């Protein structure tokens, strides 16, 4: 009688390398830019995350135990290539093949991403994906594993390309820790697309018969007055920069002119060159209908107000209703909407934004195949109680998000499943270890797991795709 989820549904749980796994100097990781950024320019440190290094086990057990058929997870590329290229770290690949025996042995499909905000160190202060050398070095990575886990259906090159630029070189949040510098956001955006399109193209004429695709952070974006022209313009031109330049690489193999001409202007208001070439077209065009499907990463839609004025972002880490302020010169201001509800790190809570998008990707590229909701989901400071969280807050949010996903698959979308961020409480990296996200709570002091409400509420809901 309510909305109900295809039989096939595929109702999993994401988590992320750096994040949940730990041992970062344990068994022979290499360093990555984090590792020091959390240090110095922060309190908390990655060690020891959520012990996913050894705790794979009683996660796996947990996830298969509550209904959880699939799992996200990446490849710390540091574990397996200390420094990026060279030598592999024996131990690192084994680990590995490893954690994916516990996935089929606990029936959850692993969906495997290498790279997840974890680019080694050494690369990432040789340029990251600004130096065109470092372009190969992934390609090899690619190619390797690839080559080493065939355990691994599901591939996934890139996980949120967009925010990788947006902390790096626009809101100074990640590291390096530029700001406002929207020539590097664009070049980042297209040196890391190419990487992903030459990976996707290797996948296939080696001929594995699996399925590789991307994850993509697709944030809606909506013009503060509907009727204003100047505001209408003010979220084409945001949208141009965290979601259009990069869905257009991914399936036009190419920038269409609507993405040029904002961009263009953009890099004129606000200065910049950009380096793209022929071959880069060439590879970029020549992967556009080679996507397996489509991973769409959404949790919240934000409102343009166009107004002029300099370039400020003030970025919100500490959890302050209000604190958070972005402003791009030549684009527009956010301005949150009053009716609608907000978390304390400001992100609005507005579910419809998620259909748009899946219906916006749907119309604007067919071609797209199918697709799947890897990432969602909300993060406070649970309360341990009884041992368990009484989260009635999260699965309220998470019930919404489903709820529509049924509309969209109703109404033509070819939606195959949804991954709920995190599956066990992860470290944060804005947050620290306060902003808990998973289903099952990380007592991170004893590195214990309690299944939280949310949890017993999602078991009924995966074997029964009923949302209710």
């Amino acid at each position: 009688m309510t909305k109900t989820l295809p039989k096939d549904f595929i109702f999993g749980g994401a988590t992320a390398a750096y994040q949940a796994e730990g041992a970062t100097h344990t068994d022979g990781k290499g360093p990555v830019a984090w590792d020091k950024y959390l240090e110095d320019n922060y309190w908390y440190t990655a060690e020891p995350a959520s012990d996913f290094y050894h705790k794979y086990p009683v996660d796996l057990e947990l996830a298969e135990e509550y209904g959880v058929n699939g799992i996200r997870i990446s490849i710390a590329w540091s574990r397996i290539f200390p420094t990026g290229y060279g030598e592999v770290n024996e131990k690192g690949v084994e680990f590995y093949h490893k954690l994916f025996a516990e996935c089929h042995k606990r029936h959850v499909e692993p969906f495997v991403t290498l790279h997840h905000f974890d680019t080694p160190e050494a690369l990432h202060s040789n340029g990251d994906f600004l130096n065109r050398e470092n372009i190969e070095h992934f390609i090899d990575y690619a190619a390797f594993c690839f080559e080493e886990f065939p355990e691994v259906n599901y591939w996934t090159t890139f996980n949120e390309i967009g925010p990788i630029g947006d902390g790096q070189y626009l809101v100074g949040k990640f590291p390096p820790g530029i700001k406002y510098d929207l020539a590097k956001v664009f070049q980042s955006h297209h040196n890391m697309m190419v990487s992903h399109a030459r990976a996707v193209k290797l996948y296939k004429d080696k001929g594995y018969k699996g399925e590789i695709g991307v994850v993509h952070a697709l944030p809606t974006k909506y013009p503060y007055d509907p009727e204003n022209p100047a505001d209408v313009r003010a979220a084409e031109l945001e949208d141009i920069i965290h979601n259009k330049f990069i869905l257009d690489a991914t399936y036009l193999g190419h920038y269409c002119d609507k993405t040029m001409e904002g961009v263009n202007h953009i890099l004129a208001e606000n200065g910049g060159e950009l380096d793209l070439r022929d071959e880069d077209f060439q590879a970029l065009d020549a992967a556009k209908d080679l996507n397996d499907f489509l991973g769409i990463n959404y949790y919240m839609s934000d409102w343009m107000q166009a107004f002029d004025g300099e370039t400020e972002i003030i970025h919100n880490g500490k959890g302050e209703k209000g604190s958070s302020k972005y402003q791009i010169k030549g684009v527009g201001r956010r301005v949150a909407p009053d009716y609608v509800p907000r978390t304390d790190w400001d992100w609005i809570i507005y579910p419809e934004g998620l259909y748009d998008q899946i219906m916006r990707v749907k119309n604007d590229y067919p071609n797209y195949k199918k697709i799947y909701i890897t990432e969602n989901g909300l993060g406070y400071k649970d309360e341990f109680v009884d041992n368990t969280v009484y989260d009635d807050g999260r699965i309220d949010y998470v019930k919404q998000h489903l709820e529509v996903l049924s509309d969209a698959i109703a109404d033509g979308a070819n939606v195959k499943g949804y991954f709920i961020w995190s599956l066990m409480d992860v470290f944060s990296w804005s947050n620290g270890y306060e902003k808990r996200y998973g289903l099952f709570y990380v007592d991170f002091d004893t590195q214990e797991r309690y299944p939280k409400k949310s949890a017993h509420w999602y078991k009924k809901l995966a074997e029964t795709q009923v949302i209710e």
